[PDB]
DNA sequence: GATAGCGCTATC
DNA sequence: TGATAGCGCTATC
């Protein structure tokens, strides 16, 4: 993640749902907002935002009484996706994990909070022929806030990776907010190479199968892309291998394959999936965050979660607005 | 719960 | 296209 010497969002309150490992948390205070209540229902998950906040999120917010909901400014959501990823079935609505936004729109109506923060993947604004996007627009119009969609690659942002996310900023109409942009994209100075960790902690990690076949040559020179490098078996996720020396692939939470979440990578001539810390600096955590026990639930709470340096830049915005108030 | 083979969709 | 990639799916122990 990114320092921040000018707060943006001092004073305000923010209301963490779907907080997974708190990347909104970790975002918002950084910028001076004041965290009210969290919301997170996996057991795993709670424990490490309890390892990491002190408190633990509340159960399933599908049964949570909205009017219970402490007053805030910001609303801060980061979805479920299953039902909506290039990855998935794309039941959309009509999976049960796919209706999880309006329970959002309920919160909303309630609270009416002077900010609506969501996110969610890429494949999310062109799901269902754009109407599931046009739902939560129209959905939110309805509860009378613009609707700011717009979709960003992390590697666009100072962070090594091919991760493409629809970022949604609402701003209550009664406040005549005009000014609000997308940061810009900048020049990428970082490459998985300068992510990883010394040799000797990462040698479980490594692998090495027969069926390994390298397609193509290591690249001398750092590009700002996935370059892919080999791939086992069949080569499907989580089976090809690509470069430290360029950016990395999408992490998941429920991937399979051999390199299972994480993907393949030649390092010092050798093959292995990332280390659960590597994530976490591929997603923009400060090492001083400490992860989940379970490598498996760690890589799946990484998996799904957001990169912090991002989510930054866009709260960083949202206070700029927010505070620009002439006479 | 943890592990890993997969198989289809979206993109240009 | 044809090649690449995806906060995924789900069977098995
Ligand atoms: N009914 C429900 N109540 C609470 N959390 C729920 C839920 N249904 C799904 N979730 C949670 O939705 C989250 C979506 S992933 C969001 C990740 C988060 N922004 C981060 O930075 O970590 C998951 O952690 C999942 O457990």
């Amino acid at each position: 993640m990114i320092e921040i010497k000018d707060k943006q969002l001092t004073g305000l309150r923010f209301i963490d749902l779907f907080a997974g490992l708190g990347g909104f948390r970790l975002a918002l205070e950084s910028c001076g907002a004041e965290c009210v209540y969290s919301n997170e229902w996996d057991k795993y998950a709670q424990e490490v935002y309890e390892m990491n906040f002190g408190e633990k999120p509340e159960g399933d917010i599908t049964q949570v009484n909205e009017k219970t909901i402490p007053d805030h400014d910001i609303l801060c959501a980061g979805f479920p996706c299953q039902a909506f990823s290039i990855s998935g079935k794309q039941k959309g609505f009509e999976d049960s994990r796919g209706t999880l936004f309006f329970d959002i729109a309920r919160i909303v109506r309630e609270k009416k909070p002077k900010v609506v923060f969501m996110q969610n993947v890429k494949n999310f604004a062109s799901h269902d022929n754009g109407n599931t996007l046009e739902v939560v627009k129209n959905t939110m119009n309805e509860l009378d806030y613009s609707f700011h969609a717009k979709v960003l690659n992390a590697l666009d942002y100072g962070i090594p990776q091919k991760r493409e996310r629809i970022y949604m900023i609402c701003f209550r109409n009664d406040l005549n907010i005009q000014n609000f942009q997308f940061p810009k994209p900048f020049e990428l100075n970082t490459f998985v190479k300068d992510l990883l960790l010394p040799d000797s902690e990462v040698e479980h990690l490594v692998i090495d199968r027969k069926d390994l076949v390298m397609t193509n040559q290591e690249i001398e020179q750092t590009t700002p892309k996935t370059v892919r490098l080999g791939i086992v078996g069949k080569g499907g996720q989580g089976e090809r291998i690509y470069s430290t020396r360029g950016i990395a692939i999408t992490l998941s939470a429920y991937g399979g394959g051999i390199f299972a979440k994480t993907g393949g990578y030649l390092v010092n001539g050798k093959t292995r999936k990332l280390h659960p810390r590597e994530c976490a600096r591929v997603m923009g955590y400060p090492d001083s965050y400490k992860v989940h026990p379970s490598t498996s639930q760690a890589y799946k709470q990484f998996g799904n979660s957001v990169v912090i340096n991002v989510l930054q830049y866009i709260a960083y915005n949202i206070g700029s607005s927010l505070n620009f108030k002439p006479y």
